[PDB]
DNA sequence: AAAAAAAAAAAAAAAAAAAAAAAAAAAAAAAAAAAAAAA
C-alpha cells in the first residue's frame, strides 16, 4: 500500500500460513525450503543440489 | 673400410558483497565430593 499496488487477500494468507505451518518461522531461503520434510528432487531442484 | 663421439630432429610431459549456520575458546556461576576444625 506504500506504492498504491493492490494484491487480493488469499494470496497474501497462503504465504503467510505456508511460513507459519511448523510452528516456527519458515524463511524463504535455502535454510528454510531445503529444511522441509519435502521430497530430495524437489529440494536440490532450488538450491545446493 | 669399420667403429666411436657430438650435434640436431622426434616424442612424451607437466605447468565481490551479504547473510546465516556451525565450530571454538575464554569465562563463569553452580553443584557435588573431599579435607579440616571443633565440640
Amino acid at each position: 500500500q506504500f506504492y498504491g499496488l493492490y494484491v487480493n487477500y488469499r494470496h497474501l494468507a497462503l504465504l503467510c500460513d505456508v511460513m507459519t505451518a511448523k510452528g516456527h518461522l519458515m524463511a524463504i531461503t535455502r535454510h528454510g525450503i531445503n529444511r522441509q520434510d519435502t521430497g530430495a528432487l524437489m529440494r536440490c531442484s532450488f538450491e545446493e543440489t
